[PDB]
């Protein structure tokens, strides 16, 4: 099964998922000098006030905080998007060391981690239908650097002990994802894909320019999670990131000068 090890990692994924070598794969390096300001891009609208978190799951690849997406409660609109996209889950990718972990890079710089807030286009009715469409998902990507703690992350950090191993879940209600956002919503955007199998080319990527700061202790706790199930040999959940993929025939657009 695919993963992040030497014998099942990103360089192997194309054998089961040939779209891994496709025309709009993610992540990519964001070359800040080549991204063009697009004055027709609108401000992002992030409307998370009525978000209903439900559960946190270790799925063997990351941990996902899942939301009730059966109504328009937490939605992303505006920016490059047409229509309304509903928040379904968020998760992170992170490194074994503070010098790596993000999937997107900025002028080849790797951040310590990257947050993905995953939303699906309500015109397709459900997430499974949306991933079959070129405009089915919008993923809001936020970089994490190590410095001061992020207060709004701590409730996530403190439940990770209860979902150490693959397949474990825990109740995770009343979590407010607004506490994970930076001050500015300036962003880069481009068309891409899921960054794990099935690698479907269904994502409008919206990557915020401003990172959030998390503490060394917060990210150290991410690194105590396990890829393995309970009662299996312990393999720390670290370096669960895909490296940058060829940009090919795409342009990255900036919302800001
Ligand atoms: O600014 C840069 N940051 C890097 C990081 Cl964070 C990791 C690897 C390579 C680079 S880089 O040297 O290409 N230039
Ligand atoms: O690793 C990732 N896997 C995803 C899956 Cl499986 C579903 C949707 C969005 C993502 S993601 O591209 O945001 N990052
Ligand atoms: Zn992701």
């Amino acid at each position: 099964h695919w993963g992040y090890g030497k014998h099942n990692g990103p360089e192997h994924w194309h054998k089961d998922f040939p779209i891994a070598k496709g025309e709009r794969q993610s992540p990519v390096d964001i070359d800040t000098h080549t991204a063009k300001y697009d004055p027709s891009l609108k401000p992002l609208s992030v409307s998370y006030d009525q978000a209903t978190s439900l559960r946190i799951l270790n799925n063997g690849h990351a941990f996902n905080v899942e939301f009730d997406d059966s109504q328009d409660k937490a939605v992303l609109k505006g920016g490059p998007l047409d229509g309304t996209y509903r928040l379904i889950q968020f998760h992170f990718h992170w490194g074994s060391l503070d010098g790596q972990g993000s999937e997107h890079t900025v002028d080849k710089k790797k951040y310590a981690a990257e947050l993905h807030l995953v939303h699906w286009n309500t015109k397709y009715g459900d997430f499974g239908k949306a991933v079959q469409q070129p405009d089915g998902l919008a993923v809001l990507g936020i970089f994490l650097k190590v410095g001061s703690a992020k207060p709004g992350l701590q409730k996530v950090v403190d439940v990770l002990d209860s979902i150490k191993t693959k397949g474990k879940s825990a109740d995770f209600t009343n979590f407010d994802p607004r506490g994970l956002l930076p001050e500015s919503l300036d962003y880069w955007t481009y068309p891409g894909s899921l960054t794990t199998p099935p690698l479907l080319e269904c994502v409008t990527w919206i990557v915020l320019k401003e990172p959030i700061s998390v503490s060394s202790e917060q990210v150290l706790k991410f690194r105590k999670l396990n890829f393995n199930g309970e009662g299996e040999p312990e393999e720390l959940m670290v370096d669960n990131w895909r490296p940058a993929q060829p940009l090919k025939n795409r342009q990255i657009k900036a919302s800001f000068k």
